[PDB]
């Protein structure tokens, strides 16, 4: 059936704004998964997953009589779909188990590790989300086999769609760069926001660059892809080396014996995929990746043997059974075990990606010395295990169970704890007034409240006005934000606060970074009143400010928005559309299209562009709340042409006369193009539609307001 | 953006289950169109409308100084996408304003029409949606011509998002039959559920079939599309004289001036699309259809002269300006005026598609009755356009506001009013006792009820249980609904009723389309105490029985499931394959996936099926109300294979033993392949689910046996 999006193949797409609605949602709308899980009985779900890593089942027989090195492996791929440059990716919401991931050339039978998961799954229901279980079942695989964890938090609730991420434009799964939708340009530039060298890849090709097996090259690729994923040299040493502590790969035969991934196998694989008509198919004669590779002589325990083995052998070039690229120890015995059959054993194998460990300098220092001090070994890897399946979480605030570590780590953007009273409702109104009467005007009031909370992505949890961040390193030097004016505003809020508290008894005293949120929510209140109507911004207290030493600079730039449409803001010219930029800001926001609109609408009449920039400031009464930018953006009077400078500004003039009412970017006009934003724009830019605007405005900004808000959860 | 529908572009769509969420909606979630609707103040509107209709503007200059031509042809083509075989189409949901209608060719320059609502839709806001407008506006264009209309409706809500409807597979716009994705097979047989000739059409070429200017074979066309949009013979050529009465086409100058669609056009066109490039590209240089045909002496009044002109003379083909085939009469005078020039005037023109209503044989003697009788025309007519523009309306108790004819039409599906008092609480309680006293069995009650209520659909809200007509012709007859069973349940279901009807007082009676559906809900209660649970099932009585004669048999063929998945039934072998047939069903019932899934499950588990196939029938407590559907299907302690016999057929074996447990079709085992789906299963076959299982089956048959209930909406 031909579709919208085959006729207009680059349309904006606003779907993406609509997802996990209730409707597709199994569970009643009060189902609270936090509280199901804070009644699980953990330690009886670990008991039974501790079970299972030695009960074979016949379908996919356990190598070494062990499932624990696929469940890491699992685990690990749950996790390592994660890019920090848009937070999207990870095991946050176990959507491994959804197209496309599910599928993926790198997730072969992986499928098979979930399936052996559904007994227990089944058990124990609601109370435990497959986005939890895979990462648990990874825990528990590293403790059956003598590894101790840093801890687990519980708490990633289950989804019921595929999220709409971009992976790549290659057509052609696992395609080698340089193609017509090469992921790279440049000197190997990998293009943000992807963290992959291939499509439909964790991270790297373990072969070597576009198949090429050298270390060394290697090396750059996993360097770059890991650092992608929030992961230094130590970290992505202490993960490699850990992992391939365990377990095997497969290639016991040609890779042409394996069919269909499973969102292609037929119907009665039910759900399962890369059918193999390899002798058996499975245990001895698996073929998951073509590679042949085990790493020690104990895989199914704990040890330092893969760093022994790294640095104690030289390597010679080889193939797999399936004609992958790998390396066998030079002039060894046979000392690695068989999988199946106790009585063979196999000469050390690694894969070139492995050899980067030993091959690149910096990794060969890291490499070096972990193999001569085993325990810091174990003790980064545990770190960096806890961290790679944690890292998409969100605040600690959303950690649940009793595993949860007490170490605070920089990479969570910790938040410290509140110790005193809060300011109540006569306090807000206090304090807004002040702010009122500092002379601090709407435009500046919202604009730094907007830049404050506008951070938060619910991809990964990470941002938000919570910290008070805004007045740190780098967030108040990021060009969106207006350094200077920013400094100004901030340094009036803080005459207020200081005053506020110094003034109050049995220790209650306001953060900055809740006073910045109400000095907002005034802001707002005040453009209501200019407009003629009375409201109150809600506003929830319980905010506290971080320290520059609590807040990692070079994690945070990731989130600075290069793009911010509601600010009418773009830092550089990008191959990316504005109005596509714009949505995926919405989407991060968790803002539906009618919230987008609403809020966009609001923020420009409100003054709240960077630079003071008069793009999409229709209005002749900036600073009040109303709903002039989509009655004169409908405006048929007025016709709108690219400007001769820049095709990507309009000028709006009246049809009659020639005479020039305003300009707009892009993503003001958007808007007033696209069928159904414009459908939007209608229903607020109607005679009757005044009061609305201004109570969807207000829901909208105090919904950004709190979109870190987990302590109020 | 590589998505999964590029890489599994045959895997079945559920988001077509979950559009429409309140995500995508702007309005409240109490907001209610009808009273909203109630309050308008429609004789304002009217007036506004009839003012509009000369007020020329000049980016879209008047034709003859009045814009009702253009309007009706708006309203006629937002009616006419309508498909009798799903409901799918018409002017219900203001569709033309969404992709891809908007930007039909059929639709050109209609965003024009559309835009010149724009003020009047803002000044009434939301009382008055988009798609009771557009109506609106045609019945107003009608008036302010002299043409007295039958009446009008309002109610029609207006939608937010494009709904998905298959309109063909064709990949080139307006593409002529016999291409790789051909519409049309044997002796011009048109694919179902289609009802136009190309793509992009509303129903046929205005040149003849295929670009072929034969009037009599165009006539094949149009009987054949206006029958599959509801109309026969009389109404077919009322319309279409009755439309071509009015206003004129537009073909002033090569096609290749005009520009893109609206949706392909640049954002600074503002919604808008078609830009021409011929000379002032509007007006008297317009191109809209490449033809230039004016049909009578007075274009902006009702008039006789459409048939004086087709009758009165002899036609001869020739070319519009753009290339066209049309048609002048010969030898006649310049008695036509000009759009824009007093001092010219054309010889009348005809299109193929007007001389078909005279050159097919049965046409031509109704166009000569309608020109002998002009009378019966005028009547005639005005009839067909109500119907035309209401026939997705659903029942009349939708219908809102001053203008709604009293007259009950056959097409309508009328149902009596109630004229006595309803049974009460106690009453359902005595009759379901009564229903289970009698033998009936869970299965035969749960069967018929389901039969009942599920021919309603959604896109043009005809059927559900109301009227108990599946007790008459046709429905009585249908094989899903197992004539020989239904006939024996329904002739004690009406002993029962006559012995309760016959004991009452006052005249309280019980009809049987509530007797029906009450009984499906005693099934449904006694299938949950089968499997130890106490479960009341909601019931809410006030269905009528409509009788045989407010019964069009014809009309009604279209409701028969040839697909219903709910009972795993499947009349013949179809192209499209089975799931995708069941989430067809499952949309025209308004059902979210969950709601699909669990009443899916259930049903197969209280002996619903057609014939008693075990198909899918899982469990061995049949008739007690249990999740064992998802239990069984989820174990993989079964493996599944297609059967020799036949591929749509699987077979479910003991993976140790290779015992056969089970059988089931693709229907069945759909829940256990497609990833979102076997997600959904998943929770239901939970230990913990058994309660949230019966629960959810209940709520969903209760929103079943509601589904037509608009006169308690
Ligand atoms: C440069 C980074 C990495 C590369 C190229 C890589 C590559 C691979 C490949 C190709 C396989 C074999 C799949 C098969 O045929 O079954 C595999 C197995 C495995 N990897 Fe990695 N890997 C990397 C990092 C990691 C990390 C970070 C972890 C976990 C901390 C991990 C843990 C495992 C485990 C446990 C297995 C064994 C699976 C089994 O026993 O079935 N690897 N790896
Ligand atoms: C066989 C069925 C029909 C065919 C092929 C057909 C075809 C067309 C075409 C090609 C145009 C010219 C579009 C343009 O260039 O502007 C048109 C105009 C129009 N049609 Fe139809 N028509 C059909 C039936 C109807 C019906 C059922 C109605 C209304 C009841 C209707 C009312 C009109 C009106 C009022 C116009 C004039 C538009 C204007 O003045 O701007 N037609 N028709
Ligand atoms: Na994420
Ligand atoms: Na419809």
């Amino acid at each position: 059936g031909t579709s919208n999006r085959d006729w207009w193949p680059n349309q904006l797409d606003l779907s993406i704004l609509h997802r996990h609605s209730s409707l597709s949602d199994p569970m009643g709308k009060d189902f609270n998964y936090a509280q199901a899980f804070e009644k699980l009985d953990l330690a009886a779900v670990k008991r039974d997953l501790h079970a299972l890593m030695t009960t074979s089942q016949d379908w996919w027989p356990a190598d070494f009589g062990h499932y624990g090195g696929l469940f890491i492996r699992m685990a690990w791929h749950s996790a390592g779909t994660y890019r920090t440059a848009d937070g999207r990716g990870g095991a946050g919401e176990g959507q491994q188990r959804f197209a496309p991931l599910n599928s993926w050339p790198d997730n072969a039978n992986l499928d098979k590790a979930r399936r052996l998961l559904w007994p227990i799954k089944q058990k124990y229901g609601r109370a435990i989300s497959w986005a939890d279980l895979l990462i648990l079942t990874g825990n528990v695989a590293l403790e059956s086999m003598g590894f101790k964890t840093f801890g687990f938090a519980g708490g990633r609730a289950d989804t019921w769609e595929p999220e709409d991420v971009y992976w790549g434009s290659e057509k052609i799964w696992l395609e080698l760069s340089g193609g017509p939708n090469s992921r790279y340009s440049g000197d190997r530039q990998l293009e943000n926001p992807l963290a992959a060298v291939q499509m439909g890849l964790i991270y790297v090709n373990p072969e070597g660059p576009d198949g090429n097996p050298d270390p060394v090259a290697a090396a750059r690729d996993i360097r770059d892809t890991f650092a992608r994923m929030a992961m230094n040299d130590e970290e992505t040493v202490a993960l490699i080396a850990g992992g391939h502590t365990f377990g095997k790969t497969h290639g016991a035969g040609p890779a042409s014996n394996v069919g269909a991934e499973p969102e292609a196998a037929g119907i009665e694989a039910q759900g399962l995929g890369w059918k193999s008509a390899y002798r058996t198919g499975k245990g001895a004669d698996a073929i998951t990746s073509g590679l042949e590779v085990t790493w020690t002589t104990t895989p199914t325990q704990w040890s330092h043997n893969f760093f022994e083995n790294l640095f104690g052998y030289e390597w010679e070039l080889t193939k797999s059974p399936a004609g992958a690229h790998q390396w066998v120890a030079k002039g060894a015995d046979a000392v690695i075990p068989d999988a199946f059959d106790p009585s063979k054993k196999h000469r050390p194998t690694m894969l070139t990606t492995d050899l980067s460990l030993r091959f690149d300098p910096a990794y060969e220092k890291i490499s070096r010395r972990f193999h001569e001090n085993p325990e810091q070994f174990a003790d980064a890897f545990a770190r960096a295990w806890f961290k790679l399946t944690h890292r998409d979480m969100g605040p600690r605030a959303r950690y649940l169970g009793p595993e949860v570590p007490a170490e605070v780590l920089l990479w969570q953007d910790p938040i410290p704890a509140v110790d005193h009273p809060l300011i109540d409702a006569a306090d807000a109104a206090e304090l807004k007034a002040k702010v009122l009467a500092s002379g601090l005007t709407v435009s500046q009031l919202v604009s730094t409240a907007w830049a404050a909370a506008s951070t938060f992505r619910g991809s990964d949890k990470r941002g938000g006005a919570n910290g008070a961040r805004i007045r740190l390193a780098p967030q108040k030097d990021w060009e969106a934000n207006q350094p200077e004016q920013l400094a100004a505003v901030l340094e009036t809020l803080e005459a207020i606060r200081t005053a506020f508290n110094g003034a109050q008894r049995g220790g209650k005293q306001v953060s900055l970074a809740d006073l910045i949120v109400l000095a907002g929510c005034a802001g707002v209140e005040q453009a209501a009143k200019n407009a003629g109507h009375a409201v109150t911004v809600p506003f929830a207290p319980g905010r506290a400010d971080a320290s520059q030493e609590q807040t990692d600079v070079e994690s945070m730039a990731v989130l600075e928005p290069v793009a911010d449409g509601f600010r009418n803001y773009l830092k550089g010219k990008y191959r990316v559309p504005a109005e596509v930029l714009l949505v995926d800001k919405a989407q991060l926001l968790t803002l539906s299209a009618p919230e987008m609109t609403v809020l966009l609408g609001g923020l420009r009449v409100l003054g709240a562009n960077v630079g003071q920039s008069r793009h999409g400031v229709f209005t002749a009464r900036e600073q009040a709340l109303t709903n002039d930018f989509f009655v004169n953006l409908l405006d048929m009077g007025t016709e709108w042409k690219p400007t001769a400078a820049d095709a990507d500004v309009f000028e709006g003039r009246d049809r009659a006369t020639g005479e020039l009412k305003w300009t707009g970017t892009r993503v003001d006009l958007v808007f007033g193009s696209h069928s159904q934003l414009r459908a939007l724009a209608e229903v607020y830019g109607s005679a009757d539609a005044q009061e609305k605007f201004v109570r969807d405005f207000v829901a909208v900004w105090n919904k950004v307001m709190n979109l870190d808000r987990f302590d109020l959860a």
